């Protein structure tokens, strides 16, 4: 039933997912001269290096790029993070516009698009058990500004024609997510929720404040995905994000200043 329509969006979630008014949701507006800059925060350890792609999905909501998750071959640790959380996907969210697009926002600034990039902590054995935990899962959320073309996004952009209606998935091996970071690891951080429903209070984010660029041609590929099954009226995948939610009683965290 939910999606991002006038009839099914954000505004919508809480009736079938009341967790959507909790305490500790996400996205949020990052507020940086209120980070608290945090000397105790380790650099952010993110070992990508043994990454096992498998297979691009458009799920009706966004496209995940899946990776096998049954051994440590894509790890984040360090950071504000006490275990080890293993890579199971990434996806972004993007807009219809280039002035919007990102969930979190940087003093009310939004970014075109946002990647989100998945990862369960190894104590809770696998992603289904973990969501149901507070500690569950640890997201690296990292901006796409527009400008100059990312290369290491230039595979992602190039199978989603094969990918373009919603259950549609394709191989998509030897794909190295390390392509997609930017050069600094300097990073915001707070706990929160899935961005989508079921909205689960299971998140550490952690959001890099260095974006990425990825090119005009790049995000104009993204929007002509479709949120529709093939054979249904066309529906383009455009503004699949979530607005900021309140605050409440959290206090975001700085590495860096
Ligand atoms: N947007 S996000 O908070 O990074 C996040 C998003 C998701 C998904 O959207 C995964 N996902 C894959 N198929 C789905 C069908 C309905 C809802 C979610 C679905 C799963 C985990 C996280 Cl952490
Ligand atoms: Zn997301």
């Amino acid at each position: 039933h939910w999606g991002y329509g006038k009839h099914n969006g954000p505004e919508h979630w809480h009736k079938d997912f009341p967790i959507a008014k909790g305490e500790r949701q996400s996205p949020v507006d990052i507020d940086t001269h209120t980070a608290k800059y945090d000397p105790s925060l380790k650099p952010l350890s993110v070992s990508y290096d043994q990454a096992t792609s498998l297979r691009i999905l458009n799920n009706g909501h966004a496209f995940n790029v899946e990776f096998d998750d049954s051994q440590d071959k894509a790890v984040l640790k360090g950071g504000p993070l006490d275990g080890t959380y293993r890579l199971i996907q990434f996806h972004f969210h993007w807009g219809s516009l280039d002035g919007q697009g990102s969930e979190h926002t940087v003093d009310k600034k939004k970014y075109a698009a946002e990647l989100h990039l998945v990862h369960w902590n190894t104590k809770y054995g696998d992603f289904g058990k973990a969501v149901q935990q507070p500690d569950g899962l640890a997201v690296l959320g990292i901006f796409l500004k527009v400008g100059s073309a990312k290369p290491g996004l230039q595979k992602v952009v190039d199978v989603l024609d094969s990918i373009k209606t919603k259950g549609k998935s394709a191989d998509f091996t030897n794909f190295d997510p390390r392509g997609l970071l930017p050069e600094s690891l300097d990073y915001w951080t707070y706990p929160g929720s899935l961005t989508t429903p079921p909205l689960l209070e299971c998140v550490t984010w952690i959001v890099l404040k260095e974006p990425i660029s990825v090119s005009s041609e790049q995000v104009l590929k993204f929007r002509k995905l479709n949120f529709n099954g093939e054979g249904e009226p066309e529906e383009l995948m455009v503004d699949n994000w979530r607005p900021a939610q309140p605050l409440k009683n959290r206090q975001i965290k700085a590495s860096f200043k």
